[PDB]
């Protein structure tokens, strides 16, 4: 008997690892404020007869309260019900619904004939331990990365962390985004593909981005992690552009009330000029929209957003309410 290794005459239990995890996308026993404690254990049969070892043989207490056992997204990641003969060992993970940073107690009762207490082993787990707490911090890494993408792409904000955090190069992803955005704007407003590489259209992009950086908000939370891919829940407060139509219509009229003999080209070009300055005048909308976005982790633990994924488009579309 010691801190992470304890034994009875019939079994030996070793706690190989302890970390905080986010619940399964399909977990229904956890709260938004709860985590899942992942305890990797090893059970050695120190007895003679074969010993059945199951997840059900372990219970966790938080304080004096018994906590629920839970399942990961892929149940194969959990300790499997098996049988082990003398000196044979099974190894696997255990999952329990917990409130972060508490005092846990893991109890193991071997599947044996007779009295529980003598054959059982109990371990104390300090949830406020620095190492264990570190694991809880890495959980929102994907949301940090999603927010960096929003900063560089949508807000036009600088972010020296972007390359380090995501693995993508800002200059390329931003230029591609800005071109796609200009091309999409022209088609949506039936204008000539000529205006694509013009000051007017770059001022529109730079203006929209300045407006969103100030008058729109994103709250990003990683809700689930499953192997090399996470789910980030983006709660977006959009800019209310409901009035933008009228504002340009009114500024355009104010340009006809000025110069009567103004052609359709003169007035169109002027409308594309006031657009940035009028967008920058709009405030956030009352409502919020929550978009689920999938991030993908690499080897060097960097999270990425696929710009071609429909969920990325939905995230971008969520920033402006009409």
């Amino acid at each position: 008997e010691s801190e992470t290794e304890k034994s009875s005459d019939i079994a030996q239990v070793k706690i190989k690892d302890v970390s905080y995890t986010l619940p399964s996308k399909y977990d229904k026993s956890t709260s938004d404020d709860q985590l899942v404690l992942k305890v990797n254990v090893a059970v050695k049969n120190t007895g003679k007869d074969p010993l059945n070892v199951d997840s059900m043989d372990f219970t966790l207490y938080q304080g004096d309260t018994k906590m629920s056992d839970t399942d990961p997204e892929d149940y194969s990641e959990k300790l499997q019900g098996s049988t082990i003969n003398a000196d044979k060992s099974v190894e696997g993970n255990l999952f329990f619904v917990v409130d972060k940073g508490k005092q846990y107690e893991l109890n193991y009762t071997p599947e044996s004939y007779g009295d529980k207490k003598p054959k059982s082993v109990t371990f104390k787990i300090d949830g406020k331990d620095k190492k264990i707490l570190a694991t809880a911090d890495k959980l929102q890494d994907s949301a940090k990365a999603l927010s960096a993408y929003v900063d560089v792409l949508l807000f036009g904000k600088d972010n020296a962390d972007f390359e380090k955090i995501t693995g993508a190069n800002k200059n390329e992803i931003v230029n591609d985004f800005n071109e796609s955005a200009k091309d999409g704007y022209l088609s949506a407003s039936g204008l000539s593909s000529t205006y694509a590489d013009s000051k007017a259209l770059d001022n529109i992009v730079n203006g929209i981005k300045e407006g969103l950086s100030k008058n729109s908000s994103i709250q990003a939370k990683t809700t689930s992690i499953s192997k090399d891919e996470a789910i980030v829940e983006a709660t977006v407060k959009p800019v209310d552009a409901s009035s933008l139509s009228d504002r340009i219509e009114d500024k355009v009229k104010d340009y006809y009330s000025k110069n009567s003999s103004a052609s359709y080209e003169e007035a169109v070009k002027y409308a594309l000029q006031v657009y940035p300055e009028e967008f920058k005048k709009l405030g956030p909308a009352s409502s919020e929209k929550t978009v689920e976005v999938k991030m993908k982790k690499n080897d060097i633990d960097q999270w990425q957003l696929d710009m071609d994924d429909y969920r990325a488009a939905e995230l971008v579309e969520a920033f402006i309410k009409e």
